[PDB]
């Protein structure tokens, strides 16, 4: 069922199991390409997750023949061949807030305090891997491939991939190769990597398992859930101390829910 | 048959420690009837046996294994009660600020590890859960048996990890999709998946094989210089925490005094 | 042989457009790691950063194998015969010398040309600190790596404690290569991730670490070492801090020809 | 003249002088206390600003008889006596988001690149502490006061006075004795500690000057001083390599002005 | 005298409510720092953070000055007599020393409660150590501060580098009185901000020290603790991560009755 | 007279060095013509300087001044004319790459004094403008004569100030609104208000009496013990860019060397 909170020109969101949400990516015929409209609908549609008691988790997937072709092409020529500004400063300024407002269509991702799951069947190309890399846990279809297309397109990739991708798996090697190269990566070496958790034969298989996982994380405590959530972004981000002390912080007030007893 | 020194400095409840070779310290989780069940005393006990290991001038390296059936089933869920079921305190602030400081002082259990500057390696068979992950993962190296399993529980009994897991089992594997869903469905993970993420460096066919190798693993580290080992453990836990520049300034400041020292002089020497 | 390059330690080359090949050359020594060494380094990375024709380098090893790492005579004279009177002294002079060194593999870190390491034999200690300064790392079968600084009787200083465990992800494992020295052969190097591709042979290996060269080199170099820059500033700076970067540094960097 | 973008019910926003604007709290009959409407109309209204080419400074006053009495606690109430969620943990979920929203009503003016000056007379007290310490410069009247009210009321303050306060003055001795003892400092006293950079004999007065300071700034290059805002802000935070490292990226792109040809 | 409270050279009295007095008491040897001292300092002030009762703490010292600083003759025993062979065992024996004597003043800091320092007289080289590490400083118009280690022989390493600078806004005077060892008095002492009120004399001094310790009482102690963690925190972090901090800590703290 | 060693290592054109009592070393801006305006060779000649001094082991202390009328009027613009009015490079991305090179290679000029051990006094008479704050503010301490001014110029001339201002003036005094209105309208900052606001340490009457006693100052940190006063700078370098428990850890392995010194022993038998 149709999510009621939720209507979008990018996105078709739905109720996949009780606590969980579907967030498909819903422009097939342009293969999930992101137009300006998606940036601006991910913000709004995550947002309105976060503030969801109700969802527990989620699961992202892509319509069509490919989870995303990345950044509509089109749109972005608007935005960087027609750049609003006198100067180069003046320029740079409001290239700045541009990069900066495509960011946050990902970072909303990070901010939702339920976990994220993406599923990726086929292609899933530079924007595709700046979405896939700031949700918590990934799968994917055997014909899945991932792709840091920037440097190909002519710039270093500024909407999160560069920034989450070398902490999302262990070979810094590989991640330098990938992002110099822009080379597809696929699915066996995407699971060799650990850039995703599991491969599956096909997208309908996949897309049973993540909703499967979405449906075990909903079953647990959401306080324990979300807090994991919350505690495990900022131990990334800190020092094992700070991290130790944050949690303890946090705790002290969590420990005090009636899912404990 | 092992017997205790003239003047036995550790003598636990719920730890059992015994001397394994020249330097080596094997540190056994013993309370096997509670499959060796983390309650009041252990983590009392801990703290006290890794500051006494720490400042102990002898041992260059520790082993931590588990007796009887498993490594640990976890906290002991009847004294976790007594703190969470009567906490201290009139209102809410009160109780959390009650709270706030015995997960810190739970959180010692497992920071003495870490602090303790002689390299300690985790020998898990059998179960490892809840609190034993929190525990193996401020340990330097991981080993297990065939049979072992590690397992995040605390999302099953309904909080986050709040004693050391969260903070690193993230830093100490790669993939952070694993890391993420390890976290959050409390599953449990087998030996084989555990050794192709890289939460164990080896698995062995069976615990008493295991043991033995921790064991020589351990030799072989207490057969270097404690001066450079000791050194490199302080170096590799600042390099966790620190960018590049900060750990490469770090390790000169550290590096001035250390290199100091007629253990380079004689290695040196000998390789000369 | 590349003009402007010419060292007593070190071979530079230049045959695929963009791309220079950097070889220690001391095979006769297996490429240890002498004085000279440390200091042309520096003067050969250095220059490689200011080279707006290069866009891509690889490092490799003349002889038999990659290197044995620090000539030890000439690490005796710094450590046995310690300039400085007292022990307070003493240290204020050994701090130099170690920052000094660790400069010979910070300059490959601060050139933003990728730089991609050819390993073929041994790679020893000292070797072991360069290579994780690079940012990709191709090897041949015979190929080993070893954290040798524990046998000689201290903490690994020049690098490696500082970027080994940022390259690979399993903690155990560099722990226990850092606490033992034991060697790591090519296919577990290859299943820990610290590299990414084995090769059955120097000439095999060499030919594909160029050939990688050349696929860098045919993008823009704008954009490619903006990915350096920005990869680098990622691993050291939380995500918050590193997205704000990355949109100060491309606000400038998007108003390119490359791009239009 | 009123500036036409912006319409409120809880400030008034005029063009004061050419490039500049004045936002002047606006509820003199309840002492411009900070009720709900408040929190989310500042918020609007700096990030318009932020993005206003035409505006190169900001001045914040307030009508009526005193700067601001702080938060209103009529509606302070109805947030924190009857919260929403059902047992402790999911009321601390509730009211950190309350916070951080709250905090949001501040940083819009740290966010902000053009330089915001702050005019204080008679009291500046409680959530009024926390609002003139995020801007960048603080002026006030003889007749004015400071005071961190919030540990009367029963709580730290927590919407920006704990963490901004003792980074803008030296005397952290000061900082602390303010801070728990919710005292009041007068206008002799913020100026000798450096809160204030000037004090003026009254109201008149201090808003001229506050004024001409912002239309000197006004005068400068815009690129110059929201470069020097934005980089200031960064070294405030972050080691002096770190800094100087940003600003070396921050004006290889800014250096190409025609402000400085 | 209060209960629980017993030391050689401390003494612990508790007249008003809700207010502890610390005195460091060797007026004998004008409250120079011994070895009992350091390790009574950490007994006594973990005691305090655990009582409930307690709200605000005073620290003065008696006799003649607060402080001559360490009592360099059990100075003498630790560095003329250091334990290990060599200079590097000899170095992480001195490194446990000096962290062990970092704690006697580092749990000031951790006391959740506020502690203000009441000095009269000299207060020397340990003496800003230890206040430097309270929360507020009111000194008598006789006292004076003195950074001595340099003229000692060393840098300070209890805590004097590293709170000095972050308690006063003039570094060009915090450097000034490092390098020289020179004494601040009272006057100069208000002016840089190092202390925020001067008094006539010991007497008045120590009454407004503890007038202040009774206001802070009066307050709700949730509030006031918490106040003091977030104001600790905000001193070592940027301002975003504080604020988040602050989010995180009144989320709970909020929930309190002295509130509602 | 002053005379040259008989093998002078400090021969400038921008820069005159001599040595004014034993262990101190006076740094002169010396292009009193120009009002020692910044040229290409005053960039180049400071690093080259301090670090000769920072290798120095007989220097203790630094005193900063200027020669003629005034410490500086700052960059000089015809120089900074051709870096910025003929940037080399196609494209605003390779301009932007050259720009950000030359700024870091200016920054060094004053990163210089501070990663020098030995303190460093600034003895300011007369304007100190836009580059000059940039210098000063990375000295460890400020004197200047009654007649002195501080000038954050750069926002006049169309830039943030990039080579240090904005990274260490708000470090070295506590009022930001002050800091902040300073750096936005390039006022002029004059001795009295300097002294108030902290940026100097003391004001004295003349450029005569200023720089006697600043050399005093010198002459007393240089009569301190070497290694006490250089490992203070050290370590007041790293409180100023570190939390308090960093920089606590921070100089406890930094004195682990540094306590076994002589200098210890001495000053200790001397007190006793
Ligand atoms: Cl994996
Ligand atoms: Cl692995
Ligand atoms: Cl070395
Ligand atoms: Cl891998
Ligand atoms: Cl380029
Ligand atoms: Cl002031
Ligand atoms: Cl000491
Ligand atoms: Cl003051
Ligand atoms: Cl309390
Ligand atoms: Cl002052």
């Amino acid at each position: 069922s149709m999510a009621p909170d939720h209507s979008y020109e990018s996105l078709r969101v739905t109720s996949a199991q009780k606590h969980v949400l579907h967030v498909q990516l819903n422009r097939p015929n342009k293969r999930n390409a992101m137009n300006k409209v998606f940036w601006r609908e991910m913000v709004e549609c995550f947002n309105k997750i976060s503030r969801d008691a109700d969802c527990r988790a989620v699961v992202i997937s892509g319509a069509g023949k490919m989870f995303t072709a990345g950044i509509d092409l089109m749109d972005m020529a608007s935005d960087i061949l027609q750049p609003k500004g006198d100067d180069v400063a003046r320029i740079s300024w409001y290239l700045r807030d541009i990069i900066t407002r495509y960011q946050e269509t990902f970072n909303v991702i990070e901010r939702c305090p339920k976990p994220v799951i993406a599923a990726v069947h086929g292609g899933c190309i530079g924007g595709g891997v700046d979405l896939v890399t700031a949700c918590d846990i990934r799968y994917c279809a055997q014909d899945a491939f991932f792709q840091v297309k920037e440097v190909d397109v002519g710039l270093a990739a500024d909407v999160g991939t560069l920034q989450r991708l070398p902490k999302v798996i262990g070979n810094q090697s590989l991640v330098n190769e990938l992002a110099f190269t822009a080379r597809k990566m696929m699915a066996d070496e995407a699971l060799g990597s650990g850039l995703v958790s599991r491969v599956f034969p096909d997208k309908e298989v996949m897309l049973d398992a993540a909703l499967a996982l979405a449906a075990e994380i909903s079953s647990k405590s959401p306080v324990a859930v979300q807090s994991t959530k919350v505690n495990l972004l900022y131990s990334r981000d800190h020092s094992v101390a700070e991290s130790l002390n944050y949690v303890a912080s946090w705790n002290m007030s969590m420990l005090q829910t009636q899912d404990l007893v």
